[PDB]
């Protein structure tokens, strides 16, 4: 089970903590992992 919340225009500091605390979750099981190691985002 999950809940995917709804994306829209919102520059919001928070807002963006909020996809950016998400987005650093998910790298550890999703390809974009790969992606940061090879062209060294990370």
């Amino acid at each position: 089970n999950d809940h995917q919340d709804l994306r829209e225009i919102t520059k919001d500091s928070k807002m963006q903590k909020l996809a950016l605390a998400g987005f650093l979750k998910k790298i550890k099981g999703t390809y974009i992992e790969s992606l940061l190691k090879e062209h060294k985002l990370l």
